[PDB]
């Protein structure tokens, strides 16, 4: 029967069929060792001279990389085989051969060449591992919020920023965040999350944005920690093979899986960064009141062994909708979660204003057109409750978990100001 | 302890707390009957004069619609209560009152007024039911493909159609479909699906687009049937309450849940439509070679009790990438799945060309710029295998399952050429 490499362990000592591609090939003495990929994994297939028809042995001599292939054989358990299993091949059929030379030979090229060939490069071991971890995270996000009674709530992408021309003279704008709509959602369904593209490194990325009715700042941070540690735990448990293919040290991820994330106020974070900047030539000072520069963010991130929260920034550098700190008028009740190892911010969140007049005056103080926000103001006129939410950047989270050098590797086909292709 | 209405059955005869909103209110004799919503459901709460402090009874006299509320009481099982349960209230605390008159009183307004107030209207019973069914479908899609070893594969939205201005003079275009990228995905991961927004009724909608390596036309239709019948079954099993709130007859959905969907060739469909058009004044004739007009689609859809497949259309009215019918050169191996009851197309799919030169000449015959499709052509140069896929429109599927009058009701904040707000 036809099976997939991913399920090969369930078929030990049976005759099966694989359909896929020649990933690698080597020979020693009377054995050809093929590495086959079928899209769900990589598996050694042996072709043994004298134990298969000579035509089959010779045909298996004759296979360039990315030859498409059907192979038939017996599943063998064998710890000398990478994976722990191999296919003892009995028959083999070429489905197609490359028209030209395949552009990506093993262990050769630099990362940019590989990303220019992204549509082919996705087939290889490292992008395979990254994408399977990405899939694992997206599924696990839906399970995490589904099991807690959250409703997925798709925020609009077109908004009345990148500008889009509509029919006639009309113009719309690509969403940078579904949060405002998610708040309407939270007031209708108690607990919701968007899971969609937003547009601002990457021009285009994916954001999970939960909003919860009656939820406070502190509960908001607790929810963030709960989610991130669950996701790291889930990758550790189910994608340990992919982590291994990436050369990712699980020990760098285990603290995140256990929670108890350290927290810092903005003031404390600034003081810390400026202590670091004195003993360290490669970290510049940080004047109070400014947002964290890239080196500052990195220095904070590398200080801890798991994600670190930074909360209660100055109002002056945050958004109009954020709830003011009740014991400190210059600050708002917000938080950013920083991944360790220099990966930096993976979550941005806050408690939102629930008082009608406060929100009116904030909409003015921030010099905003009140009319366009009237519906948003309705959320305070009718059934207003304290509520909070946040947005998790999927690509930065993937990049961190996988240990990638750049976020563009975390998404199948990245869009950046420079590369917009394929 | 604080609980949600959705979990109320697990807490019979316990003292609990609810946090939510006054949805409706009526009184008879010494009982105030509140209908509370907390975002996860609707629940009767009784306040009994003489058994609660007089202040509490009087406070509960005093509650306009969308008053935000905390209520404490004992969960009672009671079939006279709608839901089968009610809260016997002991204490109650107003969290907030409406600033102004709430614009949506029960059983009053026309659909357009309600959609103009969509951000508030989402709180009510019918949109509640629709959105919970939508959530059920999105979760179930991830489970269906996750359990079959499909990988979620996010296709880019920005493409090199709606036009978007980038920095400098550069321009991109909102994706109308992730299929081309999904094919690269299928060749890398065997079986994939996009789950994302596309842009073309609705300007913006959600598409699940599976692609499978080595999969044929016939298997493609089998996969489509399997998926749709699973989704209908899943809504029937887990959202029967929401279906009931919608007044949706489960009997209209049960045939879809069982599969065995009828199939028609394009030629057969045309002949059928034209037979229908003779006995029926409200169905116009259909010349051979034309795509199905709206009345034709509707007449086909209303002919059957479950979704119907239409396959093997003329090449001349389909896309460049579609595999030609091997026994009939004028036709391609494609299919559209039509929902019954006049809802029409919910899936469009086909087998794709895997032969390199055939695809080159099709790219020319269709007058297309070969350069921009070179990467796509690489998918035929290297590791080319027969493959197929399709796209399921989420909103049309929701609209059909819920029995809605228009697809705009199937998405939280619809974008149409006319309404772009909120």
């Amino acid at each position: 029967m036809r099976v997939f490499i991913d399920e090969i362990a369930r078929h030990v000592d049976q005759e099966v069929e694989l359909r896929g591609w020649l990933y690698q090939r080597r020979s020693k003495g009377k054995i050809h060792f093929l590495i086959l990929r079928d899209g769900t994994g990589f598996l050694q297939a042996t072709v043994v001279q004298g134990e298969v028809p000579e035509a089959v042995f010779r045909e298996a001599d004759h296979l360039p990389q990315e030859t498409a292939l059907r192979v038939w054989g017996r599943v063998r358990e064998d710890r000398r085989a990478p994976g722990g299993f191999e296919l003892a091949v009995r028959d083999l059929q070429v489905v197609s051969r490359p028209q030209g030379e395949y552009p990506i030979g093993p262990k050769e090229h630099g990362i940019d060449f590989l990303m220019d060939h992204r549509h082919l490069w996705l087939r290889h071991r490292r992008p395979f591992a990254v994408m399977r971890i990405r899939d694992e995270l997206e599924r696990a996000i839906h399970e995490f919020f589904g099991e807690r009674g959250f409703l997925r709530f798709d925020a609009p992408i077109l908004t009345p920023l990148f500008e889009v021309e509509l029919f006639d003279g009309e113009k719309a704008y690509l969403s940078q965040s579904g949060q405002l709509y998610a708040e309407a959602g939270a007031l209708a369904f108690a607990k919701v999350y968007t899971f969609g593209p937003t547009f601002r490194h990457l021009l285009e990325f994916w954001m999970v944005e939960p909003e919860v009715a009656f939820m406070t700042h502190e509960e908001n941070m607790a929810l963030q920690e709960e989610l991130v540690s669950f996701l790291v735990a889930r990758v550790l448990e189910r994608r340990s093979r992919e982590l291994e293919m990436l050369g990712r040290d699980p020990k760098a991820l285990e603290p995140a899986a256990e929670g108890h994330y350290p927290r810092l106020t903005y003031k404390e974070a600034v003081a810390l960064v400026n202590r670091i900047a004195q003993e360290d030539p490669e970290v510049p000072p940080l004047p109070y009141g400014e947002d964290f520069g890239a080196p500052h963010e990195a220095a904070l991130s590398r200080r801890f062994d798991r994600p670190v929260f930074v909360e209660r920034y100055p109002a002056r550098i945050k958004a109009f909708y954020m709830e003011p700190d009740p014991e400190d008028p210059e600050l708002v009740l917000n938080d950013d979660l920083l991944a360790p190892e220099g990966y930096g911010e993976i979550i941005g969140g806050s408690q939102r204003i629930h008082d009608l007049e406060l929100l009116r005056r904030k909409i003015q103080e921030f010099g905003l057109p009140e009319e366009v926000y009237d519906w948003y103001l309705d959320l305070r006129r009718f059934g207003s409750v304290p509520h909070s939410g946040f947005g998790l950047g999927l690509e930065r989270t993937v990049a961190w978990i996988c240990g990638l050098a750049h976020v563009r590797e975390a998404i199948p086909f990245p869009r950046m100001y420079t590369r917009m292709r394929p």
